[PDB]
């Protein structure tokens, strides 16, 4: 049972690995253009002895976070081991190989989304943003008085085919990603998936229709088996009157009954309307999850409240080193230091506050912060709060 970084035969032997372990799973195809977002010697496989039995890897990505800072980012991916091998050691082995790989390659964080929640809090990764479904009943929806672009005469919105408008997404895109928490580049590649998703499936998904504003755009489908259900699949907007505007031609999806997206905590939707209550939240779960590789290059990389006052602290990270602390005008400074610890926390839990996503009193509150200083967890709370709501980009 050996480890080591998988040479051209080995990927046949991956792709049956994956096909049996994601249900998502579509092909060689699919598999050999994601697979150019992986670096060399990004990739592990575990063989028998012969057949691959485990493999993962990581992609090199772009992850914005608060203050408007892009961040080189080690996305976990493709993560398998075979159901004939497992309690085996074999994931641990992967993982703690990978990680010397990134760390040893110089990435200050490292990313993930999580098939189970109660896997990869112990790797040292935490839930840093938080995926929120909303159902909006728009048989019922009618937009408040204030709800921007209600007034009369042409709209702004192009109902349009998503395959003839590339070049308009893509732009679109990347300017909300450079602007908000959370956000990924996404490379030509994933573009390519992303409108070969959206045609017609023979016995599968239907049609993809889009919904074009200068600053804004939502791709959507009808349900396969619900006909009065409209999914929208991705909605970005720039500015909250290209947001406003597409929920307002959404709405006006007159044969459905339902409109159901995924998006974040802190949707303004609700609010676009006279009833708050319609817009319905179905669904809650974790999304990107966060493992900080270097703590100090991590916190003063990122950009931190002006409201807060400055302060000074010792934080110690369980296995990551202890830092003082000195946040002030918006930025940190990390520095090592042997002082007594104020507070406490382990590795996963730096992440779920990295990006502001939870508070520090509230993983306080179950003990998985330690400090004996309230006005230091106040002053943490704000500090690395985020002005700009945190978001999630894509699934990888
Ligand atoms: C590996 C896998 C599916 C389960 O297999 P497994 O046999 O439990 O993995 P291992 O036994 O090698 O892992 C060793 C340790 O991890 C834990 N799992 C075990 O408890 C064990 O720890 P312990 O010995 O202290 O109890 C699972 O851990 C996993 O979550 N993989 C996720 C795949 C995925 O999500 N891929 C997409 C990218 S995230
Ligand atoms: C994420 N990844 C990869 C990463 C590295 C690689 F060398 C191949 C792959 C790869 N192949 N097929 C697929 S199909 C599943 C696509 N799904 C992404 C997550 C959300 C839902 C769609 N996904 C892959
Ligand atoms: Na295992």
């Amino acid at each position: 049972v050996t480890l080591c970084s998988p040479t051209e035969d080995d990927w046949p032997g991956m792709f049956l690995l994956a096909a049996a372990s994601f249900t998502d799973f579509i092909g060689p195809e699919s598999a050999t253009a994601w697979r150019t977002l992986v670096p060399t010697d990004g990739a592990v496989v575990v063989r028998d002895g012969s057949e691959v039995v485990g493999m993962a890897l990581y992609m090199d990505l772009r992850l914005t976070v608060p203050g408007e800072v892009v961040l080189p980012t080690a996305g976990l991916s493709f993560v398998a081991v075979a159901p004939t091998h497992r309690r085996r050691g074999l994931l641990r082995a992967m993982c703690a190989e990978l990680h010397r790989r990134i760390a040893d390659s110089g990435y200050p964080v490292a990313a993930l989304h999580a098939s189970e929640g109660g896997i990869y809090g112990r790797f040292g990764y935490g839930p840093a943003t938080t995926l929120h479904e909303l159902t909006v009943d728009r048989r019922f929806a009618r937009f408040h008085a204030d709800a921007p672009g209600g007034g009369l005469g042409g709209s702004s919105v192009r109902l349009v085919r998503p395959t003839e408008h590339r070049g308009e997404f893509e732009a679109i895109y990347e300017r909300w990603r450079q602007q908000v928490p959370g956000g990924l580049l996404r490379p030509q590649v994933l573009w390519d998936e992303l409108l070969a998703e959206a045609k017609a499936a023979p016995g599968g998904d239907r049609e993809s229709f889009a919904l074009l504003h200068p600053d804004g755009y939502a791709l959507y489908r009808v349900d396969r088996t619900d006909l009065k259900l409209a999914r929208v699949s991705e909605l970005r907007a720039v500015t909250a009157d290209a947001h406003c505007a597409l929920w307002r031609a959404l709405i006006g999806l007159d044969s459905m009954e339902r409109i159901s997206i995924i998006t974040h905590p802190q949707d303004p939707l609700p609010h676009l309307l006279t009833d708050t209550r319609l817009a319905r939240t179905t669904w809650r779960q974790d999304g990107l999850w966060l493992r900080i590789m270097n703590v100090p290059a991590a916190l003063e990389a990122r950009g931190y409240a002006h409201e807060v006052g400055e302060f000074s602290t010792v934080l110690e990270v369980s296995d990551g080193g202890r830092f003082a602390l000195k946040i002030g005008d918006g930025r940190a400074r990390c520095t090592p230091t042997d002082a007594a610890a104020e507070i406490e926390m382990d590795r996963d839990v730096l992440g779920s506050l990295y990006l502001g996503a939870h508070r520090a009193s509230t993983l306080a509150a179950a003990n998985r912060l330690r400090t004996k200083d309230s006005q230091l967890l106040r002053r943490l709370d704000a500090a690395f709060a985020s002005d700009v709501p945190v978001q999630t980009a894509f699934e990888f």
